[PDB]
């Protein structure tokens, strides 16, 4: 089923967009957990990483490359953390695959 | 040397021990020595890349493969309630081994924020 991230891709509700191409969208998280906290999502509706297909490998890697490029553009020269959450135990909040990128502060261990 | 001389390069070449879950021509999945969850493993490329910030555009398929292998290993390990994947960059990310590594953590409720 559709999610709020689908609405964001479709431009039906606003988001602070950082980057877009034909296959993904990066935008600041509405509930940021670090001074910089953004998401990179595919335009293809993959509901969760556990159901991603082998043919999705380059698209998933594209999310990470876009994420690291956006992190550099946003000035995260001291580092950052990338996160993908799966399911209940993973704390996944939206059933549309989304890569979190967090920085601008020390990230701690364990990662939740 | 193929894989570099970080401890992960040593693990790739079987020069120091590891508890391996899965291995192919592109990557290796093995359990973390300091687990932060009941199940906590790493997926690393066999190609040495020091950190995600220096990955090349042509590394997209390899990076995605780490995630596909991670999710397949999580299923094979029975993490049916979910899990969290983590890649750390540099000092603020907490990176400690400069060879790209994807963490997969599960078997308990993970909390927010993720550190
Ligand atoms: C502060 O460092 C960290 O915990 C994370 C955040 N940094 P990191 O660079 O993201 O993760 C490196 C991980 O590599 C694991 N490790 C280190 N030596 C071995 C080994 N010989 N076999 C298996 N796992 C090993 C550590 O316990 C870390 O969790
Ligand atoms: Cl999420």
């Amino acid at each position: 089923g559709d999610t709020i991230f689908g609405k964001i891709i479709r431009k039906e509700i606003p988001a602070k967009i950082i980057f877009e191409d034909d296959r993904c969208l990066a935008f600041h998280d509405i509930s940021p957990q670090a001074p910089t906290h953004f998401l990179v999502i595919p335009k293809k509706h993959i509901s969760q990483i556990s159901v991603a297909e082998d043919d999705d490998e380059s698209l998933l890697g594209h999310l990470m490359i876009v994420g690291k490029k956006c992190a550099a553009d946003l000035g995260l020269n001291k580092g950052y953390r990338m996160v993908v959450n799966e399911g209940s135990d993973g704390g996944q909040s939206v059933y549309h695959v989304n890569l979190h990128v967090l920085g601008g502060r020390q990230m701690h261990w364990p990662p939740g």
